[PDB]
């Protein structure tokens, strides 16, 4: 996963 990490955003919802 990548909530746990900034990484995921609204900007990508590539990622969490």
């Amino acid at each position: 996963g990548a909530c746990s990490d900034p990484r995921a955003n609204y900007d990508h919802p590539e990622i969490c």
